[PDB]
């Protein structure tokens, strides 16, 4: 219908196909650094201290392409820092600010990012001084950090870290197939948070603050954070607003070319500062809009309230009877204003949750400085995992409880010939190997990739937030296997100390030696030490709630409540994982012939002879001679209905696909031949190393 | 609108929006062989001898899930090879064998390729059995070959080489948006067989079939040979009408694995199967060859009647034939048939002759469709120098972009360097030797791998007289000054042409560089020859002319798309990356390669010399844009002050406008990066200039 360039390929003659481009996303090629580049070695040699001396500069020289309000361009960096880090939704992960996705996506187009191609454009001086030392996403989020930091403020800190990507991530943002129309986080299609004139349009206190309320819970923000969150960022800078909001350009993805890649070209006026046009509102909130104080809760409550419109076209609140008329200063010269506040603002004073928490910071205003430090220090690194990636000289010391703190390392780390012996003291007294590893696999499953969060590492497969799961079945097994695992620790420590979580993956790796060695090669998982346990009190319960898949088709397994058919999943699961095409398959084959299946099932399994690592999964799926009839009961299952009419295979809706979709049969057709048994196991060892070792930041 | 792992984001929002996915498609990370896995290294070994006794006894064997016509499966698996060496078109350079594309796809989905996927699922017992060591394209177009010779017939030859891919190219085949360029109806991979546009008339369908043909390099006696030495084999699944078949495979319920056309009609296969909806049965013995096609296309006179499918097909008067024609599994014979395509060689002034004369000796046939058929398989392949395995006829070919064998002595680099100094000691001027270097490894398409710098053709007369080499500007003038510096060296081991091409164009590169201050030792491989005007034909070359060299910032007449989209398309040929993209772009215009001596793109006030200047230059804000006063398609670089200073062309600013390509601007834009700029420039650029080098690797 339209060329492969601007579209095309298929997708265009069927709607709902698996699209295998969501596995190899960001490849290496399309890097410009290169196959051999480090982020981590290279951006703790800046010196921040002279980084923080220029991007102090670059916000007082206003441009004569874009004015600076006030002179000074603080508040723009803030809002670029929180449009940046304000798509993390916890639902799945993706998003966020660890990709620095703002650059280039359906984001650097949001009807709310207006204004903010300018943005980043100002920042262009200091990356084009620095280079390949500093990745677009610190350099915009610390640009931020250190903006607040000069408007007069003591911040928590901050840590580089995070690393670029060079290609769009697909995330999914919304059904309505337009701006302004459960995995979900922003109430509108396009919007970040909240529609600013209250929901639908309709500037109510009330829903506003159920609402915003809603919204900041899909993101882990607690209600003193949120009010922290919103009050010590509006205590800063104006809004922009003059005529109708529909003199407008198009967006920076169907704009002309000599626009050089922005958008939003206002021709009211002379198109930029004192005219300049954005989200359609004109507000003031402070009375020196650019430093710190405890004067926006002043004005929060000085004045009584009432509706107006806008000389923009939009909803707002004004003070009555002119209180005030003239007392703000202008943003480029000129008589005073009137004291005016955002739609959804108000619920800061109407609705009685926030009221409680306001109502205590107009006394012991000091107290709102520290808790906006820490909301924002949350907001920032969110998305950058374990503690060990805080590169550069102003992280803090002091872990929160919300960073999913693991203690270092209190000891010897263990020795290659205790590795030996540790693997003959787990395979002569421990347990089958469908047991070794589906528990071990459950252990590193919990992994996600997109904001590297939980995974192997803390051992947090033995405390409360993951035995619960039922996806890993609680009155099943698994509590034998960690009393067993537990004693076999303590026991080879009373005979250089071995965490728990070192000894999960550990037995996972000997269950596949065992099973390698039963199919007839003598091959070895390669295993590195450096892990720990957590305790109770440094995990919390209610924050792990989201991890539980609810759809994991490496054991196959669904719950309730899930979007797509039960086969996407499978690849959604396998994209957050971070693996390509052939480790996804190869992967699958093995958890099915080595028994890690939820509840022990026959499913999935293809073989006479189980917990044996062998190709038959792929061989026995391509054969022909076979019919595949759904089951009879209706369950989402299907039957091996074979040439004599006895029923001999029994697959799940996860299994058949990698025999169907004509992509994933490719895959299947190379490690199902007849010499590829030499090749099979050895490039599954290699996916298992890959997944064990996703967490394993401090050596990696 | 839609899941990303379902449809995708970043397409829906713009459907008019630069998709850059399409030059790191077919990258190192999907690939489950792993990294190296050299493929020309692998086949070396397999044993042809053997493969052909395995393939011979996988088709004697009828499958219980889908018999076979007479017992023998020949037929099906020569169709196949066709249809997957007739997505070819030559247009573009795309399709072809070479891509093993027959798989995954929408290939294996339109309404012509029908019950064909079930014959990738008859050849699995012999995959299987050597896996790695025989990709898929090797052996679909060799079961096609291979069917043929055990079939009563001496082929000219066959090669492996054809190395699979791992995605699903993109390619445009068309406008319609529903099934039924080169494809006259979409999804049918040629002709609509119920005459054209459904109209049941010879005279449209020779008219027809000669344009579509012509879109594929067959000429007009090379088109006969295969239609007539093509149906000799095997008949058409057309029993009961096409209304009960089964939904097409990309989107069909799992329990069929993969396979379409689930016909529900009778038992659904064998006897009563549906493909297409003809029923017409060819010759009198259609499992071996002999001049009997053409025998029953003379036999007799003929006339239009209906199909039990619901098609139009023809059938002999006079109710002769009755019986004739053996039952496809046992039974009363049907009467002579025919299709409405091969009517035209009856009725048709042009293909009479032809055909005439094939039916007084017909080993002229056997050999023009023999040499036909090698043309259809070995095209997508290119040079000669990677043809493996022992089945290679090496005697010589027209077609293949010849080059003489590499016969004198080359050169040890204690010389290169005084070539690269003679040719800056006495010779031109960087703008010139990078232009016509460039240029002479333009010619070339990474999808077919034909044309390119090997050969030296840059100085024969399809490539000097194209419009995008200047030829009043000075190429002439470059070619005659190289072709000195060569008599004058031989005289003292002998050196080629386009040898001294690329050599010039290197040494040009470091002499630039050296302008700037960074000694780089650009890398060169010897062993190129030249090609002589005779082997070089000028009817195949006719299209390689480039429409639109966006690196040249040339736009000629005749583009379906702007100018900044006919950038991808050419540097998605070259395969090339973003990076690599990017790179060479900026080198080539501050380089002054531009097919004038316009300054329109130079961001320089130095030229000649390699550096990043245009990158920096272009991304700083203080500079406005907005379209000149000509609305020529150009932009006018104005400062801030009221001056000109600049003028870019729409390949120029789209790297400051496309949002993901501002990002590598952004990264060769810096300061503490000229030297990994220069550095990455030289590589891409041997990247280039090495890639139809395929005697070496
Ligand atoms: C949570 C609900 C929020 C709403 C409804 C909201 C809405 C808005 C609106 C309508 C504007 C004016 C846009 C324009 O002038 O074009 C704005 C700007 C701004 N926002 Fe937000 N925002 C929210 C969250 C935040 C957060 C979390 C921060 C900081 C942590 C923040 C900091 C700012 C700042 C400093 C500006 C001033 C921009 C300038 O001066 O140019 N806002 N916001
Ligand atoms: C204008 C060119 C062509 C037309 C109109 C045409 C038409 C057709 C049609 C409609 C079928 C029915 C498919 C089926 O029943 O499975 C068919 C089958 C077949 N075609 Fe073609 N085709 C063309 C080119 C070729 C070429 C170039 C070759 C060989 C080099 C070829 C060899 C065959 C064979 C052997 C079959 C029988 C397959 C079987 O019996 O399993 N055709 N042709």
């Amino acid at each position: 219908m339209k060329y492969p360039v601007e579209g095309g390929g298929n997708q265009d003659w069927w709607p709902n196909r698996l699209n295998l481009k969501v596995l190899h996303q960001n490849p290496a090629v399309a890097d410009p650094m290169g196959a051999a580049f480090d982020y981590a070695a290279e951006v703790a040699t800046i010196d921040v201290d002279a980084l923080t001396r220029d991007i102090e500069e670059v916000m007082t020289t206003s441009q004569p392409w874009w004015p600076a309000d006030y002179g000074h361009y603080g508040p723009l960096f803030i809002r670029m820092a929180w449009h940046a880090a304000g798509t993390y939704r916890i639902h799945d992960g993706r998003g966020g600010a660890g990709g620095g996705m703002q650059r280039f996506a359906p984001l650097n187009s949001w009807p709310d990012n207006a204004s903010l191609d300018k943005a980043r454009r100002l920042l262009w001086p200091v990356k084009k001084k620095y280079g390949k030392k500093l990745s677009w996403a610190d350099l915009i989020v610390f640009a931020g950090n250190c903006a607040l930091e000069s408007m007069g403020f003591k911040t928590f800190g901050f840590g580089f870290g995070r690393v670029d990507q060079w290609e769009p991530d697909e995330v999914y943002w919304g059904k309505e197939a337009t701006w302004l129309g459960n995995p979900l986080a922003a109430v509108q299609m396009g919007l970040i948070y909240v529609n600013p004139e209250g929901p639908n349009g309709n500037p109510d206190p009330m829903a506003a603050a159920v609402d915003i309320r809603e919204t900041f819970r899909r993101m882990a923000m607690n209600d003193v954070e949120t009010a922290a969150l919103i009050v010590g960022g509006h205590t800063f800078g104006k809004t922009h607003g003059a005529g109708p909001a529909d003199l407008v350009g198009p967006e920076p993805e169907a704009a002309p070319l000599e626009q050089m890649g922005l958008g939003w070209k206002s021709s009211y006026g002379t198109g930029t500062g004192k005219d300049a046009i954005t989200s359609g509102i004109e507000v003031v909130w402070t009375n020196t809009p650019t430093k710190w104080d405890n004067s926006f809760l002043e004005i929060l409550y000085g004045y009584e309230w009432e509706l107006t419109k806008s000389p923009a076209g939009a909803w707002q609140y004004t003070a009555k009877d002119g209180a005030g008329a003239g007392t703000i200063p202008d943003p480029f010269g000129g008589p005073g204003r009137s004291p005016t506040m955002l739609a959804t603002d108000l619920s800061l004073r109407v609705d009685p949750i926030y009221e409680r928490i306001t109502r205590r910071w107009l006394e012991h205003p000091e107290e709102l400085a520290d808790e906006f430090a820490k909301a924002w220090y949350k907001l920032i690194h969110r998305d950058m995992g374990p503690v060990a990636r805080y590169l550069g000289p102003l992280v803090p010391k002091q872990t929160l409880l919300w960073q999913d703190p693991v203690p270092a390392v209190s000891h010897d780390l263990v020795g290659e010939a205790e590795i030996a012996s540790l693997k003959s003291q787990i395979r002569a007294s421990g347990l089958t190997v469908s047991q070794l590893v589906s528990t071990a696999w459950a252990a590193a499953s919990s992994f996600r990739g997109s904001d590297k969060r939980g995974g192997a590492n803390g051992g947090r497969i033995r405390l409360q937030p993951q035995v619960g799961w039922e996806v890993n079945d609680p009155d099943g097994d698994l509590r034998k296997v960690i009393r067993t695992l537990e004693e076999i620790q303590e026991s080879f420590n009373s005979a250089i100390k071995v965490s728990f979580a070192d000894l999960v993956v550990l037995g996972g790796c000997a269950a596949i030696e065992k099973a390698a060695k039963a199919a007839g090669h003598n091959i070895t998982v390669p295993f590195t030490p450096g892990r720990t346990d957590a305790s109770q009190e440094q995990t919390d319960v209610e924050s792990f709630a989201v991890l539980e898949p609810k759809a994991d088709g490496f054991r196959n397994y669904l719950g309730k409540g899930n979007p797509l058919p039960a086969e996407y999943m499978l690849l959604d699961k396998a994209n957050l994982l971070t693996l390509s095409a052939p480790e996804m398959t190869v992967l699958v084959g093995g958890l099915r012939v080595l028994g890690a299946n939820y509840k022990r099932l026959p499913l999935g399994v293809f073989t006479e002879a189980s917990e044996s690592l062998t190709n038959d999964f792929f061989v026995n799926l391509l054969d022909m001679g076979i019919t595949w009839e759904p089951s009879p009961a209706d369950d989402g299952t299907y039957q091996g209905k074979d040439g004599s009419g006895k029923v001999k295979w029994t697959g799940s809706r996860v299994d058949l696909v990698f025999g169907s979709n004509s992509e994933l049969r490719a895959l299947v057709e190379v490690y199902g031949a007849d010499d590829a048994q030499p090749k099979f196991v050895q490039d599954f060892v290699a996916a298992w190393d890959k997944v064990m070792n996703l967490d394993r930041f401090d050596v990696r």
